[PDB]
């Protein structure tokens, strides 16, 4: 069972974020997945340990591009 989480995260600080967890990151690596992401949002983005940061808000966006990628509809969350 992988269980991907998206949501929104701001720091103290800081600007809102897209933060994506879950994937198993010895099948999957995040550094292509990331880079792939930041196109579809078109935004800055890094692999902070065993997830990836978009800046801005783009849950929705993140979400509809990983079942593209053939990720389960229903693995993936949106909060």
């Amino acid at each position: 069972e992988q269980k991907i989480k998206i949501y929104v995260t701001k720091r103290r600080f800081g600007k809102l974020m897209t933060i994506i967890e879950g994937f198993d990151t010895s099948v999957i690596d995040l550094k292509e997945l990331a880079k792939k992401l930041k196109d579809i949002c078109a935004c800055g983005g890094t692999v902070k340990d065993n997830t990836i940061e978009l800046q801005g808000d783009h849950r929705k966006k993140v979400a509809e591009e990983l079942v593209k990628m053939g990720f389960s509809r229903d693995s993936i969350e949106i909060r």
